[PDB]
This record gives structure tokens, C-alpha cells and sequence, in this order.
């Protein structure tokens, strides 16, 4: 229901969940045109009141994404590369400010720009046989410049991130799970359904609160504790005035099922 | 030594103060409880003899289930705002107090209950204590007493986000593995093993322990280059302390240090 | 071919893009002000040496990497001298995160107090499986880990976990250190130096300009808010896009051949 | 005609959305721990009163707003007590910036030391043109402005100017205070109270929910990196967009008529 | 290339200077469509290596901008408003990350969202007869929600900004200059010219240094000093490797006129 | 008096004076900074020094910045390290116990202003000349803290305007934008600067010192914890000899006998 296809990407919308399917090429190596579409999708989904969760997945076998297209980067003026990197970063930055919870469904290789895109998502689920995950940019004389060095350091620790970034080595889904690089490892041929089940459980709950919780944590982490709780407190104020908060406190007190409306 | 309030009791002995929570069957609090809790924190702050504070529940299956849902029902939204602000500022005080605060978790520690525990410096839980987490989302609201923020900083933002949006609670063992608690003791030995730890602290160079607690809890909020400056001033206070003179000597003379906490 | 320069507290060896700072102060490598003055000089020297891309800090003392500050020297000093002694040591350790070279602490023995603090200031920490004890026992003396210990430990392994270790002063094993993220690798004791050098060799033999800018991006970027941290990362990347290794690296990849890194 | 509630060292008056906290400790309004407990209590009471939109802090003592801490009280306390005393006073002042009411310090007399620190903690400062002296002379006593004075002054008028004023301990005039941004207004001595009240009444009679969220946005948002500070500003705005006053305010503007504010 | 147009705005590119002329409404009150065009103008200029300076000005008499359209805002639902505000904010946030120096030429009223846009620019020049400047949002029951409260506080001081925001009172160009709300105050008639003169001088200098100086200050101000200087250092490293640094450096020794090339 | 190649250090009555006598326009190189750094370390370990004044022995210049000849010669990688060292040296001032005062009697531009900026206070003469950052006219920026310290001192927009045009300003204008703390009649700039320093050295110097540290380092911290830092510095003061002597003298209304401890 309501699926708008594009050149390198397709968006499916249904039951409060939007699915952004990637299909750029055989390794999903992106260029500036792909990000233009990806950015347009986030904007579109942001303005869509119905969507509570966005799952980002790949339609390309064995690959979620391998990163930027090296061939596209060859005939690139340095100043162009700069603006190209800047636009990709700003696009990824938008996810943390969006009301929907973004989930990266990793079924294939997620390296370089590929992992950077997943790191920008709120959560990451991976198949027990998805392959490699990491940032090998160093093997090309460059670094993970799409927030990879900064987001990985914050996600798994600055020392562990430094190790991975300088050696450019990739790891397994199981290893990514233990260091917190991903939130869940599901059996391979069961990754999509288990991801969708999680997203479905979110879409059918107090979605206004799940969204505010998402904003509280993602943007509050950049703030000094004493004022971060002020930000958290304003998001709560909005919830205290919502319909679901009333319906929720009631249903609980009446031992009945809550009728979530998302507002 | 003993000071009983309506929802809480404070026991002081051998440099250790224990705050016992006895609000109700699930220890679900209201504004009145927090006023008493705040008063206890202030009283203990002005008592130079207390070096460690252990917060524990006298209620069987609960440390604290959080805010009394009924008490907040139909309460004015502006009131809730002020109620939350007061509860937050009260919890914020722990990180600025000289005593090391330890949360002794023997029962369920959820919602406001966990938020209170998160504001403590350390957390020790029993292997059969139950569940621990933030289920607020199931009510259409969030962990607004510092839960979203302190959990994110303690166990990681992504892991905290996952727990907060699903509202699912985990076990003590799981909590230990992700760093949500510092120790998991045999249920029946939880209280004694916590007191044991507290006693070792209270019998050591307590001025150092105190300044160490301050350096870390408040220093973590500063850029590293100036945080070490803060750590430095706390060190300057220790270098001029009596225990520091005694500690350096007792060490060179291969003997047992006689700490005074000064 | 291989140059070696020595002093009384430490010796610096330089070879094929790697510098090794060997510590030989005393039975437990307990340091004083003069030691740090030499360590600081080594850092400055290495910084101004374009050929060095990696630095390994190791100890030539049997059972110790370093037990921290010399209590004999530490005491007997005026509180104002201690303040300045500590400030200088901290500023010295602070210089590592700002240096182009990747600093690796090769831990083969006890690494406690100031010893661990020095190790915490390095970019990576590798320890032997029989290296001994690692922790911050300063509290047992009535003082605290004042050379960055309380702050760096908290940021590395978590504030509550660091609080616990600092207030009790208890030390842990190499294995336990590995599980909480205190060290990055635990190698078989007799292979510690070997495997550490092997790791450094691989770095020195790769796109060292990228390696260097990556280290700067993370160590200094972690102190900035995310939205601007990526800007700092972007400028470091700009420098890399303008380097020769980048050109070389991209060509070798498309032309499917081993790239020949020049470090610039 | 305001509702009046008197304490031992202060009196709180309430009327038409405005609360006034009158200080009457002693001849120089030098405070002790008891005063601050009453001040803290007043802040809490007002916070829980949804009718109060603005709070004006003023003195009933002729030539002094407040000269700071009672030096007698301060001299006889254990250093550990002083620490807790200062900590309590600071936390009390910190609460102003988190409160929904706009706090205005009405300075008609000398405002020095802890007196200025209390004023610095308020959102705005209005001073009469013959109020006297203002500054932090703590250094002349061998101590510093420990109630947030060094920090808030630096942030308000600039760190170098604040440093100069703190290290010398010299006070300045209301006109000099105004030019460096230490106070927001200088009114004729004779009508300093009425004009402060007039400013307060305009606020209290406007879209108070917007005034409050604006005060919160700026005072707490200034502690956040810009990219997320605007997110905080955004949630406060979201609360207004859902307010009754926003609907009315926008309508009144379109209908070119006077808004009927409800504060909700 | 040329001086391309759009609906509510037109961009003129010439000799390293791009002028964004606003012509939205008789008061230049904007809506979402306008910001979309403004965002597009920003992106286009970014990817144009020849543009060094960007001048934003109004073609509408007596108004630089009066802010958002109250009709567009009044009737919109809360959730839409949120996304609308978020988009405008992210658009303005981009100016500080752009290589070009942004100058706001204020010849008419600059209030509410109008001032907020000017605040997001690097510099502000205003005519001595330009009229009023301030944030009157509070008189509508809302606040300066597009970076207004935050940038004003950082620019002129939190307490002064607070005073201005809660009273909604606007001030004169002269008073604005006194508090640093604007950088220059030119004679009304000589405003567009003096602004272009200043922009001309910039475009004819070591333009790479100017760009990096702007990036160093606008983004570095968000960092703790000790690392802010590291950021300044990397931007400097780029300058040390540029052709202009080598030029201006030697030219300086040779008591000669530097021939800048922007690289 | 302790003399060095590029500078000289004079110590007396609790005040240390670092006189710059590098060259014609006091345009520095790496060696100069190695000496400045050494001076800072020496002064730090001298419990007698309470104030430090940086002044020039050169008539029309405080300092014109980095020596362009010495610079051009350098390789890009050397420049990085050269700058890094200079920056770290200037950073040490904000962490030192002494209050640093830059005495500006001549031109203070580029690296010259960057050095002055790292000092705690700046006093300048009404006929001292120009002050600013003209690095842009060379194709580079004020890479030794200039862009960052200026922005924080006079405001980011005003600093941006000055940095991109490289325009220098007069002493009077500097005072107006807060670039300097004082402007004295040329002839009495050193005299009046030394009076200020003298009044500092003769007061409760431990307090003056902790105040300088509280402000300079606390400004890099969030307010809620910055006040904690301020609090610990105050705890040290409450335990000093002077605090007791200061509190007494006031209640006994007698001039206090400071000891600096």
C-alpha cells in the first residue's frame, strides 16, 4: 500500500511503518544521486504523520552497502568531494532529529559508507550470516568521512573504534553484537521478519512517546547532563498533554488494553 | 542514630547511613516521599561522620516500582512538571554529595525506581531480585526523572534507546553484563555483601574516596582538558590532608594507615 | 641503519617508521619529575620526526611496566611543588592525543597508578596474559589518580565502573582488563612484544597519513559535540583527499594492484 | 494590596501574577544558612503556584540589596560545613534558571559579594541610578566568589573583564554596570521599584506561557551545543503551538484585535 | 553562468559573488515553499567552486522579511508545524557549514523569522533607515522557534537576548549596532553598494583562507577551546598546502602584489 | 635577572617580567617559543612569583607575529608541529598559578596578538599603534589560537569580520570591543601596568590565583559543573592561612597581613 519507486531506491508505506529498500547496484555503492533520493525520502517520511518507524534494508543479495562508489570518486575535484561528503553527512544527521525510529536491517556486507549509514540509524539488526561489518577506508588512503570515525567512537568506545578505523578490519555480526556495534543478531533467513516484528510492536504502541523517547536520547546525548534532563523534561511535558498519556494511565488503572492513537 | 519518617527511615552507624524505603507494597512514591528523601540527603551532607550511604527497601519484592500512577492520575500537567523537576533536582544532589551512594537492589527496580538507582554512584543487585528497566512507554509517557539520559550515558545510547522505546525490563545478570549494575550477589547475601563493601570504604581514606567520587561524577560532564584541572584541585585538597601525610608514611614504613577522614 | 639514542630514565629506538620508548628507571619504574621531562622530550623529538608513524612504549624492567610515581620523591615535596609536578606530567600525557603518531602501550608487567595513567593516555594498550596487576591504588595512600586517571578511566570503561575501581583501589588481571575494555589486546606473555611490533609494523606499512589523521579525528573529536565533530573529521578527510596516498590508494584499488604508500 | 506571607528573614507578596520576595535579614542583608533555606522554600512555593508568572527580588533595607554572606557566621564554621553551606546556596540559585517564572533582581542598594551572586542568578537585573556599588570584593577577604560569582560573571560580561573585577575585588557604579551588561536597566533611584513592577506587569499580562518557555529556552539552552540547543528550543515551541494562547494570539493578530491571554 | 530565477527568490552569480534576492510577498513573509527554494539556492552555491561570497537581500520595499506567514502558520496542525520548523532550521544551519561567507543586507524591517535568517548568516549590514529589527514572536503566543532564542543569546548575550525575546520589543539599526546585533550600519542609500564593496574585497583576496577562517570560527565556537584549536589547525594545514599561501607568502617577501587563485 | 637569547626574565617583589627582545618587529621563530615555554615552566615552579608581565623592549612593536622568512623555509609537516608547539605553549598560561598581563606598547598583530590573547589581561597604550590579525593577507589564518580566542573574547561575528579582512584597529577601538582591558597614556603604560601588578602581588595572592584558574578553565565547562570546579578552588582557599587572616582583619577592621598561603 502506497509504494513510491525511484531510481536507486524504493519506499513502501504500511501500518505505520515505512521501508526504504536499497537497489543501487550489485554492491550498493552510492554516488551523489542516491543520497539525493535518500534525503528526499527522509523529508517525505518526516512530513507523513502515519509513519512511526522506518526500516532501511537492501534488495541486493549479499550486500547492504559497501560504501561510496570508488569509480564515482575518481574523477572528483577535491572541492566537489568536500560538498559531496558534506551533503551525505547532513542527510544522515537528519535521522536523529526525525520523529520516526530508524532501524538498519543488515542482511549483507555493511562496510565503509555502508556502515556509516547504519551508524546514523537509531538501531541496527543483523543476520547471523550477513558477512562483514566495519570501516576499511584506510586501505584506500582515506578515512570514514561520513561520520564513521565519530559515530563508531561514540557507539563502541573511542579506543576500540580507533583500532578498527586504523587497521580497517571488518568483523562478524556476532562480534559486532558483543561490542555493541549492532543491537540484535537474528538467524539469517529470519532477519527481515524479526526486524519487522520489532517495528510492528513499536507502531502498535504509544508512538508519540516512543518518538519523544527517541529524540530525548539521540539529541540529549550531545548535552551536559543537568540540561539534558531539561530537554527530556520538555519532551515529557508534551507527552503529559497527549491523548495517549491519558488513555495509557487509565487503561493501566482499569486493567484494560490501551487504545493508542499516536497523539 | 535512628530517624524514622513516614515513608522512610535513616540509620547512622560507623560512618555509614542507610536509607530504608517503606512507602507501600510496591514502593510507588509521591511528592511527599521525595521531600523526605531530599531532607535525608541534606541531613547526611551536613553530617561529617557519614562517608557512605546505602539506599535499600524494606519491602519484599520491590526496590521501587516508580511513581504512584494513581497519585499522578488527573494531577494538573503543570503540577506534574514541577513534581518531576523537584524529583530530578533531588536525585541530581547525590552526584554532588561527599558520601558515596550505593543502591542495594533486592526487589524489582523499574521506572522511577530505576531512575533513583541510576542517580546513585553504584548499584548492587540480588540474583533473584526480579526485573530492572524503564517501562514508562507502556503508559504513554517516558522516564522523565533522568531515566532516558542517565541510562544512555551508563549503558550506551543505542542500548538505552532500545530499552526505553520497547519498555522491556531485564534480569540482574543481564544488567551486570551491560553495566547497568556493578555487582550481582546471591539474593540472600545481597544486603551483607553491600554493607561489607560500604564498611571497607568507611574504614579507608574516606576523604580520598569522597574526592574521587566527586572528580568522576562531575568531571565526566567536562571536556577532558579541563576535567583534569578539576581532578587536580581535588588532588590539591588531598595533598594538604592529614590522611595523605599518614598514607605516604604508613606506606614507606610498611605499616597500617590510621585514617581520620581529614 | 637503525639509530638509537639513550638517556638514564629511558631510551628511544627508531626504525622503519616505528619508535620504541623503553623505560628503565628502577626496580618498579617509579618515576619523578626528571623522568617526565625526558618522556616529554621524546614526544617532542618524535613529533618533529616525519618518518615516525607509530610509537610503542614498553618497559625493560622484569615484572613492571611502571608502578607510578616514586613515593619517596612524591613526598618530601611541598604541596605547591606537587601541584606543578602533577600539572607538568598531565600536560605531557595530554600531548599524545595531539601527536600524529599512534601511541601503543606495550604492557608486559604490573601497570598501576601513574603507570596505568601513562598507559591510559596512549591510543592503544596491549597486555601480556601473565603481565600481572593493572589498576589505580592511589586511594590506599590517601590521594587519587591525579595524572588523568580518574578522568580517562571513566571515559574508557564507564564512569561507574571507574568509580568502583578508584575508590576501592583494587587491581585486576589482564583478562578482566580486556573484558571491560581497559586494554585492547591480551597476548601470550612471551609473544607480547612480538605481536605488538607486528601490529605496529602493519600500521607503518599502510597509508600512515590516513592512520594518523584517523587517530587525530577520534582522540580530539570525542571531546566535541557530534554535529561539529564531523566537521573536524571532514577537514582531516579534506587533507587526505589532497594527499598522494589517496590518489595512489584509489588507483591501486581500481587497477587491482598493491598500493605503494608514501605517507604523504 | 498583594497577598502577603512573612518569614523571619524575608517576606513573599503575591498579586496579579507577580510574586515579590522582600529581603530583610539585617542592616546589610548579610545572610546565613537559615536565610537561604527560606529563599529556597520561597522558590519552591512559587514554582507550585501556577498563577505566578514573574518574581521580583527586592530589599527592604535602605542602602543595601545585600552585602553577601555574614562574615561572622562564615568565620565560625568548620571548613566541611562551609563546603555544604556554599553547595546549598549554589543549588538554590541554580533553581531560578529552571523555574517557569522570570526572576528580576531589583537593585536599589549596594549589591556586592553573595549579594551580586544572587542577582547574577536571576534572569534580569534592574538597578537605580543611585543604588551605590556593585561587584565581588571576596578577594579582599582571602576567598573568592564561591556562590557562582566567578562563573556567572564571566559568562555575563566576558571572562577577561570578569577576571579583572574578581582578582581586584573592585566594585563599579550602576552606569558602568549597565554598559558592560552587568545589569539590564538603570532607572531613576526614586522610581526604581515602580518601573521594575511596571516591566513585570507587562510580562504578567502577556502570553505568559510563551514568556516562560522563552526564559527556559535561553537559560538552559545556553549550556548546550547550538545544533541541539535549537532542538530544545523546538520542543518548547511545540508546547506553545499546542497552547490556547498560541491559537488566540495568532487569531488576534489576523483580526487586528487585542489578545485575550490565559497563560495556557 | 547566468542569473537564474525561481518563484519567491532569484540568484545572481558574478565575479565570485552570488546574490539571493528575496521577493516572496509585500512583507516577505515566508512559508515552506520559500525555504525549499532557499535550501536549493544554498546547495547550488555550495557546489559552485567560483562563488566565494553570498549576499542575501530583498527586492521588496520596506522589508527584508517579516518572518513566517501567520496565515500559513495559524491554520497548520502541530505536527506539520514541527516539521516545517525543523526544515527551516536545518536550512539555516547549513550556512555555517558552507565555504562561502554569508552576508545579510538589511534595508527593510528584519523581524521574527526575518531576523532569524539574518542571525544564521555570518554578517549583517543594515541601512540607517532600515526600520525595525527584533523578535516579536511572543506577542503571538509563540517564540522565535527557528534558532531565534538561541542565536540571539549567543550573539548579543543571554540576558539581553532574554529581555528582547520576552518583551518582543524591536529596536533601531543604531541600537542594533551598539549591542552587536549587526556588524555595520550604512547610509540607507549607500547600503547595497557598501555591502557589495565589502563583498568585492573579500572575493578578490585569498579566498581559500577567507572560507576556512569562516568555517574555523562558526563551527569551532561550538567546541571546547583546547580542541577548537585542533580544528583551527587542520583548516590551517589545508592553507599551508594551498597555492595561495605559497603565493601570498613569497609575494610578501618580494614586496609584491599577491595574485590569488582561490586554491 | 635571568637573561636568555630571545627574551629576558626579571624577578622581584612577587612579579616576573618577560621582556621580548627578539628583533626589529619581535617576529618570532621556534627557538623563541622554546624560551618562552621554558620561562613559563620556570615561573610555575617559583612559589614567589604571583604575577607575570609580558612586555617588549622593541619601541614600536610588542610583536608582529611569526617570522615569515623562518616560515617560508619550513615544510608543511614542520609547520604543523611548529604551530602545535606554539599553541600548547600559549595554552599553559591559562593553567599557571600566576596572572599573566600582556603590556602592549607597540603593534600587536598576528602571532603577536595571538600571544597577547592567551594572557589573562591586556593593557595597551593610547599611541601603541595597531592590533588585529592580518594573516589572511598572506593566504593563511591566525593558526595559533587567534581565530578561537578572539571569537570567544570579542564575539564570533565581530571576530569573523576582523579575521577575514585582516583589518587592524586602534587601541581605543580595541578597548571598546573588549579586545583589551585597559588603555593608558603611552608614557605611563608600563608604570600603570606595574602598579596594577603590584597591587595584585601585595594582596591575598592565593585567592587571586584560584580566581584566575576558576575563570579561565571553568569557562570551558557547563555551568552546573563549572561551579563545582569553582567550589573546590574555594575549598582550598577556606583552608589557607590568608582566608583566616582575611576574615579576621575585616571583623577587626584592621589591614590584613597576606602571606600567599
Amino acid at each position: 500500500a502506497v509504494e513510491t519507486k525511484k531510481q536507486y531506491l524504493t519506499v513502501f508505506k504500511e501500518d505505520g511503518i515505512a521501508e526504504i529498500h536499497l537497489h543501487i547496484n550489485k554492491s550498493n555503492s552510492y554516488d551523489l544521486e542516491f543520497y539525493k533520493e535518500f534525503n528526499a525520502a527522509i523529508d517525505d517520511i518526516r512530513f507523513d504523520p502515519d509513519i512511526k518507524v522506518v526500516i532501511v534494508m537492501s534488495d541486493v543479495p549479499k550486500f547492504f552497502s559497501a560504501g561510496a562508489d570508488i569509480n564515482f570518486l575518481r574523477s572528483a575535484d577535491p572541492r566537489f568531494k568536500t560538498q559531496f561528503c558534506l551533503f551525505c553527512n547532513e542527510t544522515l544527521d537528519k535521522i536523529a532529529r526525525s520523529p520516526q525510529v530508524y532501524i538498519a536491517c543488515l542482511e549483507g556486507h555493511t562496510v565503509g559508507g555502508g556502515l556509516e549509514m547504519a551508524l546514523a540509524c537509531d538501531l541496527r539488526f543483523m543476520g547471523d550470516e550477513a558477512g562483514k561489518i566495519g570501516l576499511p577506508e584506510v586501505s584506500l588512503g582515506v578515512l570514514a568521512g561520513t561520520g564513521g570515525t565519530q559515530r563508531l567512537a561514540r557507539l563502541i568506545g573511542y579506543s576500540r573504534a580507533l583500532d578498527m578505523n586504523i587497521t580497517g578490519e571488518t568483523i562478524t555480526p556476532q562480534e559486532a553484537l558483543e561490542i555493541g556495534l549492532v543491537n540484535r543478531v537474528f538467524p539469517q533467513a529470519e532477519t527481515r521478519e524479526r526486524t519487522r516484528e520489532y517495528a510492528r510492536k513499536l507502531a502498535n504502541s504509544a508512538t508519540y512517546a516512543v518518538s519523544n523517547i527517541k529524540l530525548a536520547i539521540m539529541n540529549g546525548k550531545e548535552m551536559p547532563l543537568n540540561v539534558a534532563i531539561r530537554y527530556e523534561g520538555e519532551l515529557q511535558n508534551l507527552l503529559f498533554r497527549s491523548e495517549d498519556a491519558k488513555e495509557g494511565l487509565s487503561a493501566f488503572l482499569e486493567k484494560r488494553q490501551p487504545n493508542w492513537k499516536g497523539i
